[PDB]
C-alpha cells in the first residue's frame, strides 16, 4: 500500500470529529439560478463528501442587498432555506461535515442588482473601477456605494445573525464568515477602503470593529464552537489592500481567540517580500487554524509537519477531482481543471462531470 500522510489524519475541531483534514474550500459556482440553491447542488456537494470531512459551502447571500452576481445562492427567504436542505442532507448522507459561506459583497456591486435599483453599501462612498467578467468578453461595472451610517451597521450586523440561524435552521453543522476578498466585511479592515471618521474606522482597531461585531453576534446566535471566520488580510482582490497586512492578520487572530471558534480560516499571501506570511498568525491563534491558497498534495503535508495549520483547504483541485481525498490518500493522478467552466452556468458541465478514479 501507500505511505499514510498527515492530510489523511483526523481531527479534533470545535464540537467536531474529522477524519481526515482535506477541506472543501468555498468555491462560487454561480449556478444557482434565482438566486436559489438547485438540485444539481445536490449531485455536486455528494460528490466530494466523505466521512468526517469538513465541506465549506459556495459564498452564500444573506440579502438582497448583499447580490453581486448573478445566479449565486442566497439563504435570506425561507425558498431558499428550504432549497438548502436536500444538499445538507445528500452531504450529512456520506457522513460529511457541513459549513454555510455567510457572505455580503457591500460596494461589489451594481444597482441593477440591487432592490429598488438602490445603490451598494459599503463602510465607504468610493466604487470600484471596471473589471472584466469571468467569460473574458463582458465588462463589469460597478455602483458608487452608499457610505453607511454609524446606526445603520447594526442592522447589517443582524443581517449576518439572521442568515447564519437561516443556515442551521437548513440544517447546517455550522457557518463560516466571508471576512475575505474584498467583499463587505473585508472593506471595513482593510485600509485602503476605510476612510470612515466614526468608531467604524481611524484605528486597526475600530477597522475591525464591524467584523468582531459580526462575530459575536453569530456566535451568541448559533454557539461560537458551530462558527468560523474565513480572513485574506495579504490579499487586494477588489481594490481592497492594507498598508500594514501583517499586524492586521496578527490583530485579528488575538481578538478571535477570546470568542473560541471551530475555527480561523486564512488565505495565503500571493507573493512574499515583516514578510508576508501565516505563521506568526498560526502562532498567536489558539484555535484550529485553517489555510488554504495554492495548496498541493506535497505542500498540504509540509504545512501539517511543519506545524502552520491543522486543516488544508483546497479549491481548484476540488473543483476537478471529487475524491481529492481518496486521490490524495491513494497518491494517484489528479484531473486537470477547466478555468473555462468554474463559472458558467450548466447543471452538469465542468461541475459534475469531472471522473472519480477509475
Ligand atoms: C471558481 C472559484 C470560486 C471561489 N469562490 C469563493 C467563495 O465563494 N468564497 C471564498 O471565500 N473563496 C472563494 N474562492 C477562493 C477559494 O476558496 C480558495 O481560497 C482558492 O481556490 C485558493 O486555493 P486553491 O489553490 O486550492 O484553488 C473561489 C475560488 C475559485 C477558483
Ligand atoms: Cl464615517
Amino acid at each position: 500500500q501507500v505511505d499514510k500522510i498527515p492530510l489523511m489524519s483526523p481531527c479534533k475541531m470545535g464540537k467536531f470529529e474529522l477524519c481526515h483534514r482535506v477541506v472543501l474550500a468555498p468555491l462560487t459556482r454561480q449556478r444557482s439560478y434565482g438566486y436559489i440553491p438547485q438540485p444539481h447542488a445536490i449531485l455536486h456537494y455528494s460528490q466530494r463528501s466523505t466521512n468526517g470531512g469538513l465541506l465549506i459551502g459556495e459564498a452564500t447571500v444573506i440579502s438582497e442587498t448583499g447580490i453581486g452576481y448573478k445566479d449565486v445562492p442566497g439563504i435570506w427567504t425561507k425558498e431558499q432555506v428550504e432549497a438548502w436542505k436536500p444538499i445538507v442532507d445528500a452531504v450529512h448522507a456520506k457522513g460529511g461535515i457541513f459549513f454555510c459561506q455567510i457572505w455580503h459583497v457591500g460596494r461589489v456591486s451594481n444597482k441593477d442588482f440591487q432592490p429598488n435599483g438602490e445603490d451598494p453599501i459599503s463602510c465607504t462612498d468610493r466604487g470600484l473601477t471596471p473589471q472584466i467578467m469571468s467569460n473574458g468578453i463582458d465588462i463589469a461595472h460597478f455602483t458608487r456605494p452608499r457610505r453607511l451610517t454609524t446606526d445603520e451597521i447594526p442592522q447589517i450586523v443582524n443581517e449576518f445573525r439572521v442568515a447564519a440561524r437561516n443556515a442551521i435552521e437548513a440544517g447546517f453543522d455550522g457557518v463560516e464568515i466571508h471576512g475575505a476578498h474584498g467583499y463587505l466585511i473585508d472593506q471595513f479592515m482593510k485600509d485602503q477602503v476605510n476612510d470612515r471618521s466614526d468608531k467604524y474606522g481611524g484605528s486597526l482597531e475600530n477597522r475591525c470593529r464591524f467584523a468582531l461585531e459580526i462575530v459575536e453576534a453569530v456566535a451568541n446566535e448559533i454557539g461560537s464552537d458551530r462558527v468560523g471566520i474565513r480572513i485574506s488580510p495579504f490579499a487586494h482582490y477588489n481594490e481592497a489592500g492594507d498598508t500594514n497586512p501583517t499586524a492586521l492578520g496578527l490583530y485579528m487572530v488575538e481578538s478571535l481567540n477570546k470568542y473560541d471558534l471551530a475555527y480561523c480560516h486564512v488565505v495565503e499571501p500571493r507573493m512574499k517580500t515583516c514578510t508576508e506570511s501565516l505563521v506568526p498568525m498560526r502562532k498567536a491563534y489558539k484555535g484550529t487554524f485553517i489555510v488554504a491558497g495554492g495548496y498541493d498534495r506535497e505542500d498540504g503535508n509540509r504545512a501539517l509537519i511543519e506545524d502552520r495549520a491543522d486543516l488544508v483547504a483546497y479549491g481548484r483541485l476540488f473543483i476537478s477531482n471529487p475524491d481529492l481525498p481518496k486521490r490524495f490518500e491513494l497518491n494517484a493522478p489528479l484531473n486537470k481543471y477547466n478555468r473555462d467552466t468554474f463559472y458558467t452556468s450548466d447543471p452538469i458541465v465542468g461541475y459534475t462531470d469531472y471522473p472519480f478514479l477509475e
